[PDB]
């Protein structure tokens, strides 16, 4: 009797948030009732609705970097359309990519992609054959989203990590490490 509500797709992802988007139905509805949740999310599930004109809903206190399940039910007062539910992953506060795009006997060029948050500046460490402890770290003031590392001893292995801080001051909070391994 009535059209579910397809078309669904997702865009403004956001980390603690994201946008999810889906087709208006061509049957008289009252309205779509957003249900949403993580598979490891509690036995109750979070209720969102939105009014008939709104087709798309922006999520937020979301944990970052995480699969969520949303489900859009259209319903006509006494008359309910079939279910619709897709899954939408929320970006990762890691960056991601972490790789070098040029190699110099004694410096490197790292390119990595800015995550979905605001970050103020990425720590980047150097990892030196032994120097797995007396490692080398300098600071990045997210001006860049690639940097070039130099003092690097040629014919050593090295290890390159980074840490992504955002938030400073109050609660000053740092994502998973990234790390690989780099020979010179």
């Amino acid at each position: 009797g009535l059209d579910s509500p397809t078309g669904f797709d997702s865009s403004d992802i956001t980390a603690n948030s994201f946008t999810v988007h889906w087709v208006a139905p061509r049957a008289p509805i009252t309205g779509y009732i957003i249900r949403h949740h993580a598979e490891h999310s509690v036995g109750r599930p979070r209720q969102d609705r939105v009014p008939p004109s709104r087709n798309s809903i922006t999520l937020t206190n979301l944990n970052p970097g995480t699969e969520y399940v949303v489900s859009i039910i259209a319903v006509n007062g006494r008359e309910e359309s079939p279910p619709l539910i897709g899954q939408q992953a929320t970006v990762s506060d890691i960056p991601r990519d972490l790789e070098v795009i040029a190699s110099t006997p004694t410096s490197l060029l790292i390119s990595w992609e800015p995550p979905a948050v605001s970050v103020r500046y990425y720590r980047i460490t150097y990892g030196e054959t032994g120097g797995n402890s007396p490692v080398q770290e300098f600071t990045v003031p997210g001006s860049k989203s690639t940097a070039t590392i130099n003092n690097i001893k040629p014919g050593a292995d090295y290890t390159i990590t980074l840490y992504a801080v955002t938030g400073r001051g109050d609660s000053p909070a740092s994502s998973k490490p990234v790390s690989i391994n780099y020979k010179t």
